[PDB]
């Protein structure tokens, strides 16, 4: 298929648990029962890249606290599948028990041959793009870059996900067709795939729909 | 209400291989296109219509000509004329044209029509750090005093309405390094039409699909 990153903004959970006249803790649970099986595809097809994001103030601040939690349970299950495990965005705000419960996954799985997963807490693109020029503004107030070195091949490596295979693929599923402030300067070439299906319904003949209609797309 | 459309122009060789024509016939039909959809935007509202030819010394000199020609119009049609993109090498004629066509109309209060010339996305966000970078060496700024905001401030276009539409013709799905920061909250419109057919009536379905989406999310 020639697609080594692949980008999931993850969207129709809640609209999917209502048409089933269900609440959205049922959605959810659907939804991650979707974001196993998505995984698993990508290992199961060499992918080498996954990266995951969920689009829905101070509960939003919690709700990355279970997400956190949550995502403890399943490390162990990943390190098993031989799944390198990487956390993108402002976990800087995070309290530093979950940064330590952090990279001590990214640690754990740090060395696996398979498929590198990427999920997205509190991301932001355009946070995204300025936390990499916040490090460029230290270099130059250190005083060892003239601002005119500055160049896109240079920025392009303190953005997210710099180390990986650049994003070929980006898969919106619920029915919107905005990038919503995900990935910005990371698919500036990426084939960007929209679908009509939920995200609990997104299934690996979808995963396979996509893979082929960016195949073919070339 | 759709303010900022942002239009990808593509297919126009295709366009013209599918005459069994060559190449420089389907530029023709492009340029048509583009009156057309300029029409378009101007006679129904629009604020700004951000224009990103697609390809993949002789041009330069198309470029003087096609502003020689076709500014009076635009400035007979009340349109505000802005040129997004590095400019610097370009020859001074060129240079000079180009911040004289703006000079002209820069006051005008119709259509604000910019048109991408040697454009790139990130080039747009790297051009925008490194006068941050001045003013961090400067002095005058502070790493961590950086923000979404600030960087905005710096980026193409940031004096106008944000970008509500991308269009994209001629069938590929993606964005190709033009608008990147500008269109993190975008409706995103593909259609496989190509540039030299794309019309008035295709416009207006854009424009209907945004306005449906805008109205169900
Ligand atoms: O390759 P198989 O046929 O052995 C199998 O499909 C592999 O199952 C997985 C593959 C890839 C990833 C997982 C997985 C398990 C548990 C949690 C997660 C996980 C994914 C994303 C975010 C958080 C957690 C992934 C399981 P199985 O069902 O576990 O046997
Ligand atoms: O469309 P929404 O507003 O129901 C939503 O975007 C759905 O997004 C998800 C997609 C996939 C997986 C999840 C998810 C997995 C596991 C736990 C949770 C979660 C737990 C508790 C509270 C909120 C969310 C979400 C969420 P949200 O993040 O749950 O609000
Ligand atoms: O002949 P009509 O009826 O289509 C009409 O002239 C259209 O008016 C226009 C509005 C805005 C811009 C134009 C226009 C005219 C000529 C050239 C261009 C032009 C567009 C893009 C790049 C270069 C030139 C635009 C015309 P009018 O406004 O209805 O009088």
């Amino acid at each position: 298929h020639g697609c080594r990153h692949v980008a999931i903004i993850m969207d129709g959970n809640g609209r999917w648990a209502k048409k089933q006249g269900k609440i959205r803790a049922f959605g959810h649970k659907a939804g991650a029962k979707s974001v196993r099986r998505a995984v698993s595809f990508a290992a199961n097809n060499g992918i080498e890249a996954l990266t995951l994001y969920a689009f829905s103030a101070q509960e939003v601040s919690a709700l990355m606290e279970l997400f956190v939690w949550a995502l403890d349970s399943e490390v162990k299950s990943l390190h098993r599948h031989n799944v390198r495990l990487r956390i993108i965005g402002d976990t800087s705000r995070f309290n530093s028990r979950l940064q330590e419960r952090i990279r001590k996954s990214e640690a754990l799985t740090a060395g696996n041959t398979g498929l590198t997963l990427n999920i997205a807490a509190n991301y932001g693109g355009r946070w995204d793009i300025v936390q990499g020029v916040r490090q460029l503004a230290e270099k130059v107030q250190q005083g060892n870059l003239q601002p005119d070195q500055i160049d896109e091949e240079m920025l392009n490596q303190h953005v997210c996900m710099h180390e990986l295979a650049p994003v070929d693929l980006v898969i919106r599923t619920g029915g919107e067709h905005r990038i919503s402030n995900f990935l910005l300067w990371q698919i500036a070439y990426a084939e960007l795939y929209f679908t009509d299906v939920l995200w609990p319904d997104f299934d690996e003949q979808d995963f396979e729909g996509a893979l082929n209609a960016f195949a073919n797309r070339e």
